[PDB]
């Protein structure tokens, strides 16, 4: 059903998508020990999850003051949107993981380290992704089917994941947060460009779908960064990821609130994981 648009516009999920779907994915609370101690996360498994199939995986970080339970809590209800989108065929089934940057020495900035060493091997050894194994080689070999996103301070987390984890992750969804490395937007853009250079990847091998609200305070810092990134050769601006790799969706009137940001995920997540995919699909 899904077809890429070149300038996709903001559209909230129908109100009905905010209520429970009968085809409900299972949400599993997990606990693991890593470099920041013993911590928890939730794993959303799609309805019909079959461990003998391979699923895309999207890791999604909360904002400041929140935790690994927030996104599937009653304050957000993202699972209802996922369930309905997957049942209706708008979104291909995938695993969605909500970890936390709380605990131990962890911060929104440094979470990528724990992500690489602890979170990916824990989750992807248990559940069926494109990783045939969870050695560094096995994670890197499956990077086209792995994404990371997050809201606010979790948007900051996303940018640090991008800069430090291009080897492991191809799709990025920073929501209402900018990258804090640099004294100007050009410094931020240049850091990202240098990470890309170091990775050796082509422009067909990483994708950034950023979003915020036109009344969201984070726009002030995101917008200059996006414009600086658009000037790099590293990014081809368009939401058609069969043709380019960079988009910034700005929702008219929306403020810095999960009530809006959940809809950005609804709009953007369907755009992920079709480039070099293993099914024969026409988008
Ligand atoms: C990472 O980028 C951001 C994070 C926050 C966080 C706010 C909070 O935790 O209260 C606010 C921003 O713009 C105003 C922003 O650009």
């Amino acid at each position: 059903s899904f077809k890429y648009e070149s300038a996709v516009q903001y559209r909230p999920a129908p109100d009905s998508y905010l209520n429970p779907c009968p085809q409900a994915g299972r949400i599993v609370k997990e606990t693991y020990t890593g470099i920041n101690g013993t911590k928890s996360l939730n794993v959303y498994l799609p309805y019909g999850y079959d461990p003998n199939k391979k699923y895309n995986i999207f890791y999604l970080m909360h904002g400041g003051g929140e935790n690994e339970n927030t996104i599937f809590s009653n304050d957000v209800k993202l699972q209802n949107i996922l369930d309905h989108a997957i049942m209706n065929g708008e979104l291909e089934p995938l695993i969605v993981v909500t970890p936390t940057f709380n605990g131990g020495n962890c911060t929104a900035q440094n979470f990528y380290q724990e992500f690489r060493q602890n979170v990916i091997p824990f989750v992807e050894s248990k559940y069926s992704t494109y990783a045939e194994s969870t050695t560094p080689q096995g994670i890197a070999a499956s990077r086209m089917h792995r994404g990371f996103g997050g809201f606010a301070m979790g948007g900051l987390t996303t940018w640090y994941v991008m800069v430090n984890c291009l080897d492991y992750v191809a799709y990025f969804m920073p929501l209402s947060g900018d990258y804090w490395y640099g004294n100007s937007p050009q410094d931020k853009a240049n850091s990202i460009a240098e990470a890309i250079n170091r990775s050796g990847l082509s422009k067909r091998e990483y994708f950034v779908f950023a979003a915020t609200g036109s009344e969201d305070i984070a726009y002030a810092n995101m917008n200059p960064q996006i414009e600086a990134m658009k000037a790099l050769p590293h990014f081809d601006y368009t939401s058609d990821f069969s043709k380019g790799n960079f988009y910034f969706l700005v929702a008219p009137g929306a403020t810095h609130w999960w009530g809006y940001v959940r809809h950005y995920i609804y709009d953007a997540l369907p755009y992920f994981f079709h480039e070099l995919e293993h099914h024969h699909h026409h988008h």
